[PDB]
């Protein structure tokens, strides 16, 4: 090399100062840039409080990740999912209540439908041989389920077994008696006797 | 520059030497400083599975965030949500069952409501015309909804024409017979009830 | 040191050039390793939109977490669960129905319970002193919940007083007529029940 | 880089870091031995025994090392170093020579006398300008010495040949003569011959 | 630190790799400088001869110095000087010669000082008592130095005795003969001259 | 790597900025040190002159020696010595004056030695034959070399051959003349020497 060539020793001092202030500064922000991670998985210290954020944890090798808790689960393709339990069922539609017995579900929400129970209840409180008496002015209104006209037929009590038919107390079969001229006016209302069979 | 100024050789040589292991101490911290970003994503060549933890994924342009699954959404305001289908509402209290016809929420849970169905129940059981004897100490107890008393008005039948008003299996209208309390052999017991008539 | 022991100019000079690119590649991939982080919070100059991933946001101190929408809570171990408003549950076994009044709850869904209210049904169609005569072919059938047979004990109406044991309209209390069998004209037909009465 | 699957292990990253540091060392153990020889060259270093230039060394003031020149030794117009001759020395191409003046000659032998240039002086010293001198011949005499001539009557010299005889005596100047005899006397006298010179400066 | 301060990934990487030739050139230039002193000193690799340049040696402590040889000499205080030796000085005015018997030293050079000998040479020629006769012109040339006239004073001979004063024989004192002037036949002519005697 | 243990962000760029200044004073004092050889050639940009110092030049390949003038060599083992042209001798006593013919050097200086010249200083003034009478009572000064006693062997003359023995010029050969001791008229005055004769 040419002596000439070579720079002054003021030069060459004033170069390697030059970087000093340039390095400090690429430094100060590779080291800020690589604090990100720490801070975003809540070790760093400088927080206030050395944990992952709401509903993260950390696994043993350093991933960050939801924390699971009850009513959440992760599918098999690794995706939060809903945990259903009883009267519930998670589907494309989302979460919706699951319609037993006596309910039905819709728009409008959970709603009751007494077809599964209504006899039932009937029954607790009509008992077998129950025996109504229904006002028609010809006409009766319509058998309910279950119930039957007092015709004498399939064990039923015939009750057009005359011009007047009467029931009495505390015993079962039939009789009969007479009236009719007197001092006592017995007045009547006909009606039409249904039965309960069920 | 003045050459007795200058340090001896081996001074200089020690203040390079003497750097030597803080500067690995502190590019080996900065260098794990870096890494952890990596580890966060589940994209270190150290760990077993190169996969984000539960739940997580990563955008194509490196952003970490959740998979939404079945029943889960993700609002207008990019927060974790429940979908809600049939019977489900979700709001402000949370997760609740939507209450229809015959049936009231509250914090005993999900309860039947009879007022809307017992009716109903009531009109399948018992048609109109029906007609019930009540008795009553003097009193009967009240009418039910739906119910008036055999009283003649307004249609329904008078159970009040004489001192005697009985029912008779198996047509419509009215008739009297006669007992004879004078030269009469056989007894009836007789026991006064208020009859009341289903008017729905 | 022993002049003869140092190395040329040139390989001192090739032993620092040789350095160049190797420091580079170091710093290169320093720098994007340490980019991962910013990357993973979207908070990178090389995104579109400088914003966390779906379902994510910023605390103020920088860590990335979950953004809880509706429906969701965070518990008191950090993690995220339902939040149960009325009528539903939320335990180890998941979101399920909350059972109320006249609900049961099982594997096959929410199901109505009677027991809890057709007592409150029954109340509402038929009222206390209601009487029902019950046609037993053999003996009469059983007697509901609530009723009791009209034989006259614990105030009781008794419908055993004679051997013909009538209702009639309109009034309370008894009373007795006599039919003619002997010489009456007109025949009347008697069908027995027993009739219970509906003491609550 | 830019996709996280290119970039190294940290491992991998650390130990390409950890691995240049004894090469660093060496390189800047050997740079500073190497800027170290200079101030070992000019006797300056903290190393040495004695913190002086070594000899027939000084430094100038900006720093260059340079000879220390003492009695007899010169720096020359082209810095070169050179003798500085006083009286009787000549110093050139040749090197340091002797400069040869009067009565003196200079060769690979040494300094030597030559008598070309003063032995007139000496001469002249010894014996007066006419001084005269005989010469016996056996028939000629030696030839003249430079500075004499024969006594022959010319330029104003003694005339030696007038007669037979020619005898000088003391004590004047001029000439005469007186008669004796050939063959009749009592008293012989012998002559001989000669050839008489003069010096004529 | 406020991630949105920070630069990007690429704007780092330039700033790190706009160093590398800057830093190249600053060590390669700094190495260079580093070699100019053991090219001074004839040792480096590059050079064909490690040895020192001309006139010169190293000292085992490093030191570059003058190597002197025949009539070199270090003085006290380490001034390169000349070894002088017989004939010659050494002083402010250079190397000069010493001049002894016989010998004037000026600025014409060396000189031959005939004072000095002149005189020995003079008595190796002529003995003391030899008698030399002067042709004066009348008047006789000047007595050199250790030369009388013969006027007989101070034991020097009488050559004024009479009119006739020869030289003679082979002996030593005086004796008289008479010539016959009236009668001879044989002229004998006579020069006179000034005879000096050497005295020393 | 436990995160627990990598210091904070503010405690790894305070040690990045410790270092700076110290690496700024090595790298000066480095740069100083190595700058002290350019400094000695006189090849430094702050010198006024870049020359070498006096009596130094560079060879082409770097090296400072020394640069010799008139009177300086450089010997076969690279010393500075002097060289020497005629009259000078240099040896282990240094510069010396050598000497030649008619010359004796010593402490005292260069000396004319009259033992090599003064016979040619003789044989140009008196050539051979040359005769000088010697006065002596009784006895002459002892013969100068070169000179014998005109006694009449080898060739020389005879001038004992009677009582008086005279010359004459202007010739060569002998003769006789009679004086006249009786009768004569003219007295002659004799003084009798001793005559030498130069034979070389």
């Amino acid at each position: 090399r040419a002596v000439g060539e070579i720079p002054s020793a003021d030069n060459l001092k004033n170069r390697f100062k030059a970087r000093s202030i340039p390095l400090e500064t690429d430094f100060t922000n590779l080291i800020d840039l690589a604090e990100v991670g720490r801070l975003a998985i809540g070790q760093s210290p400088s927080q206030q409080s050395k944990t992952p954020g709401t509903g993260m944890e950390l696994t043993s090798d350093g991933k960050l990740q939801v924390k699971a808790g009850a009513g959440v689960d992760i599918d098999n393709n690794n995706r939060i999912t809903i945990k259903s339990g009883h009267g519930i069922k998670v589907d494309g539609n989302g979460i919706s209540v699951k319609p037993g017995s006596g309910i039905k579900v819709d728009s409008n929400g959970v709603n009751v439908n007494i077809d599964d129970f209504w006899e039932e209840i009937r029954n607790k409180i009509m008992p077998k041989g129950t025996m109504l008496p229904i006002y028609g002015t010809p006409n009766p209104s319509a058998l309910p389920t279950g119930w039957e006209w007092c015709d004498g037929k399939d064990g039923r009590p015939n009750l057009k077994k005359g011009k007047y038919n009467l029931l009495s107390g505390q015993s079962s079969g039939t009789d009969t008696f007479w009236a009719d001229n007197g001092d006592t006016e017995i007045n009547v209302l006909f009606v039409y006797y249904m039965i309960k069979v069920v």
